[PDB]
């Protein structure tokens, strides 16, 4: 779809049997989601944004149905205000920035 | 231009006689520029991001030439680690997301 940016670019995802709503973020190198129940092994990791750093659980190799498109990658779960899809999955679903 | 997301979507801007590089960010509602010399009257403000809030100064109707395209908006200067062009200027230069 073509998304124009007058409103936040939100899109529905299905992760872990679960229906979520996430923000399509080109200035996010990483995918970070609010605390949720996810099956598996996780590593601790820390990431920065403006304001500073949060600790997150890097889950590796999680399938995500991003707007009907399946992708598999590293998903970080942690105490974010909004669910963020970062360029590690945006390149998977073929997303480009156009102006 | 069409920009893919294999690397950070960086672009050159010219703000106030100064040449800089900024991150074209759909997940940013606002444009926050690293500390710099802007002429003007600013108001304080606090913006939020993932690791907390920071205090930034709001300077309104600042011309920015983003990749040769001119736009005039509200720019916040403050302690960001990266310069960020957010959806308040991205919609101005005609930027859309596509997949
Ligand atoms: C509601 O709050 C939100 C809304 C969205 C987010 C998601 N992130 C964005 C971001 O912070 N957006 C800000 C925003 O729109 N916030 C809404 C907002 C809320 C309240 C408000 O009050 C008036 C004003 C506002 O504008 C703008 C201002 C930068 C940007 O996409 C933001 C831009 C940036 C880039 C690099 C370094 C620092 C900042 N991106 C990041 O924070 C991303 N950071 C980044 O990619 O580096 C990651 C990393 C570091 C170290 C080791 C491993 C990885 C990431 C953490 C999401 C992956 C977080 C919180």
């Amino acid at each position: 779809p073509q998304i124009t940016l007058w409103q936040r670019p939100l899109v529905t995802i299905k992760i872990g049997g679960q229906l979520k709503e996430a923000l399509l973020d080109t200035g996010a190198d990483d995918t970070v989601l609010e605390e949720m129940n996810l099956p598996g092994r996780w590593k601790p990791k820390m990431i920065g944004g403006i304001g500073g750093f949060i600790k997150v659980r890097q889950y590796d190799q999680i399938l995500i149905e991003i707007c009907g498109h399946k992708a598999i990658g590293t998903v970080l779960v942690g105490p974010t205000p909004v669910n963020i899809i970062g360029r590690n999955l945006l390149t998977q679903i073929g997303c480009t920035l156009n102006f």
